[PDB]
């Protein structure tokens, strides 16, 4: 019946560069205009890491194939893919060349880019976290490891010794709230401290390069650094991890704010893995400062270029970079593009609404719900201290959200209204 369209053509109708969000808003923006434009995927890497569920795959409560998806399956069949990096963006002539170098046309372009992982600003990181013994752990797995590597696991109940190091890098970063394990990993460790599985002869200490851990949402920073201080956590801020020696384990870091370095003795570290902004998008006069794109707040229209688009981490919105505020993002993104391709006014417009789980313990979490202007909704910061009803929620999302994301991609269950 329905035919797949072109993926060997010269211009298209829309464009969406990116996968993980950029792939849920075609098979949207299909089903939303029943296949009347042809439209083209073009993604950079091959596998989706689903971040979402990084501390119950930590806690083996989710199973490698429920955190490691295709990108391909992001994109619905009729709609053309090809793995091939955009190398620049020619927003005047409407234009998009890729790796290979064939130029390709569009009347809309959708930017779902995300935050490009940078090992290499962390000399030796990579290394390190590639071995399966050495202690040093991070935000995601490296793509070498086969299906019976688990070292990721190891992180916290491997902790017998010696100094810990979870160290934050320098906004913009991927993985804020969802990747901050450092509350479950209190609760585990303050055990192990009682039955002598941890020492006593052991510091933890938290490297956070920036001054705040949640930018744009003030009372869920208040609340951690409130809550950091009464488990008895220690903060060092402005200082950044710089660089891993593999050897000798030292961990070299830097105080940006007196730009004086040390060197620390490390047994387990842990790094939420640093980004890096893409010149093609600064080359295209897109970014602002910081290297995120220049989009309006409300309607996620680039401010000029009325036919480019953002969406994801890659946009620069006051907001913590969710994947539930992406639920939201491309509900608005979807609308506009196609009222934009009838001429018509851009009528859906971002509340700035994003929602994250915060793991308080072992088995507890709390939400982080917010909108544009920090503000909360019924849920933020509710039944933040454990509980009952805290414990049900955190079942809910160990052992009932993996086995959604294969939905999203299919396009079998769509957001969550
Ligand atoms: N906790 C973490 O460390 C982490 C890291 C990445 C993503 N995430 C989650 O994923 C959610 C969505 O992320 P996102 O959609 O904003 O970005 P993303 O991290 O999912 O990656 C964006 C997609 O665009 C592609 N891309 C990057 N550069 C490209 C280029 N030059 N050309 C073509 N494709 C390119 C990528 O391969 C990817 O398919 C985020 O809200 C976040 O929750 C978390």
């Amino acid at each position: 019946k329905r035919k797949k369209t072109s993926g060997d053509l010269d211009n298209y109708d829309v464009l969406f560069v990116g996968a993980n969000l950029g792939g849920i808003c075609s098979n949207h923006f299909d089903k939303d205009t029943h296949g009347k434009y042809k439209c083209f995927v073009s993604f950079d890497q091959p596998i989706n890491q689903i971040y979402s569920v990084r501390i119950p795959y930590e806690q083996q409560r989710v199973r490698k194939s429920e955190y490691i998806h295709f990108s391909k399956k992001s994109i619905n069949q009729f709609t053309p893919s090809e793995m091939l990096a955009v190398k620049e963006i020619l927003p005047e002539q409407n234009a998009v060349v890729l790796s290979s170098g064939r130029r390709i046309g569009y009347n809309q372009l959708v930017l779902a880019t995300g935050l490009k992982h940078d090992f290499s600003q962390i000399k030796g990181f990579y290394e390190a976290l590639e071995h399966p013994e050495h202690p040093v752990y991070a935000n995601r797995d490296p793509e070498t490891w086969r299906s019976a590597q688990h070292k990721y696991s190891k992180y916290i109940s491997n902790f017998k010794s010696g100094d810990g190091y979870f160290c934050i890098p320098e906004y913009p970063y991927a993985g804020e709230v969802e990747c901050f394990n450092f509350f479950v990993s209190d609760e585990v460790w303050k055990w192990a401290q009682h039955h002598g599985a941890l020492s006593p002869k052991h510091t933890f200490t938290i490297v956070n390069a920036n001054e705040k851990f949640v930018h744009y949402c003030d009372s869920a920073d208040a609340f951690i650094k409130e809550r950091l201080e009464k488990r008895g956590i220690r903060v060092e801020y402005n200082t950044k991890l710089l660089e891993v020696h593999q050897d000798g384990q030292k961990a070299t870091f830097i105080n940006t704010k007196t730009g004086e370095k040390s060197v620390r003795d490390y047994n387990n570290l842990y790094s939420i893995v640093p980004s890096k902004r893409q010149e093609f998008l600064d080359k295209a006069g897109l970014t602002n400062g910081n290297g995120l794109l220049n989009v309006d707040h409300q309607t996620l229209q680039h401010k000029k270029y009325k036919n480019i688009f953002g969406l994801g981490d890659a946009a620069d919105l006051p907001t913590t970079k969710t994947f539930w505020a992406g639920w939201y993002q491309i509900a608005v993104v979807r609308n506009n593009v196609k009222r934009n391709l009838q001429g018509q006014t851009l009528n859906a417009h971002y509340d700035g609404f994003s929602k994250v789980p915060l793991f308080t313990g072992h088995q507890t979490l709390t939400y982080v719900a917010h909108s544009y202007g920090g503000v909360g909704n019924w849920q933020h910061l509710k039944h933040n201290n454990g509980g009952i009803l805290a414990w049900m929620r955190y079942r809910s999302w160990a052992k009932g959200m993996a086995k959604k994301f294969q939905d999203f991609y299919n396009g079998a269950r769509l957001g969550p209204p």
